[PDB]
């Protein structure tokens, strides 16, 4: 069963100003969404060193980012924390608002969308290259759920029945059509190299098959 909600009026003008204002510089999303999962992965880690028990759900902690240029996506799989059914619908939301507005403040000021992730909500850049994210994510004491969002003021959530993943978030990125060069693993590497060099993970880099 899939319920649609209404993004928060700031958070929609937000995600409308990613998408509609002229800004080259996109290749700053990738670094926005492996600080994502980085963070999560951190926060596992540090959770499990009270209780070792939340690691139950996999011991690895690992990114994975996966181009596939016949479905168009560039995946990212983290093993972090995950997210449960309240932050999607409603905790991260909370949280963004205040954050959106700082931003969008600083935008007026002279700051530049690279600076997004200091104001707590860089995973929005994903609509800087993306059309449609879809967001697998499993916490522990919560089912798998999926969110989507391809802007325009909604997003979705469902219960997810698809494979398991254990535990984390698998952050799929609906590529546009003039943005396929992030579906070549040459120039992900180079991305990552130039902006997420020093991430305490292991990040593996997976190559396109065609
Ligand atoms: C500061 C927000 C952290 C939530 N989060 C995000 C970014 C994120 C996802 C979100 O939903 C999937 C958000 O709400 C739509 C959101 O709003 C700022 C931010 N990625 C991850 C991730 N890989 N693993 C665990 N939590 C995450």
């Amino acid at each position: 069963e899939v319920e649609t909600f209404a993004f928060q009026a700031e958070i929609a003008q937000l995600m409308s100003l990613i998408i509609n204002t002229f800004y080259s510089n996109k290749e700053i999303f990738l670094r926005e969404l492996i600080s994502n999962a980085s963070d999560a992965l951190d926060k596992i880690r540090y959770e499990s060193l009270t209780d070792p028990s939340k690691l139950d759900s996999g011991k690895e902690l690992k990114i994975d980012i996966i181009p596939n240029p016949q479905e168009r996506t560039l995946t990212l799989v983290d093993t972090g924390i995950g997210m449960t059914k309240a932050d999607l619908i409603n905790n991260l939301g909370t949280i963004a608002k205040s954050g959106t507005k700082a931003f969008m403040e600083a935008l007026q000021a002279g700051a530049d969308i690279s600076m997004i992730g200091q104001f707590g909500v860089g995973f929005y850049s994903a609509y800087l290259v993306a059309e449609k994210v879809v967001v697998i994510t499993k916490h522990n004491d919560d089912e798998q759920y999926a969110w989507e969002s391809s802007a325009g003021g909604s997003f979705t959530v469902r219960a997810d029945h698809g494979e398991p993943i254990g535990r984390g978030t698998k952050v799929i990125l609906h590529l546009k059509e003039d943005q396929t060069e992030y579906l070549e693993e040459r120039r992900v590497k180079e991305v990552v190299k130039k902006h997420s060099q020093f991430i305490g993970y292991p990040i593996t880099l997976y190559l396109e098959k065609e």
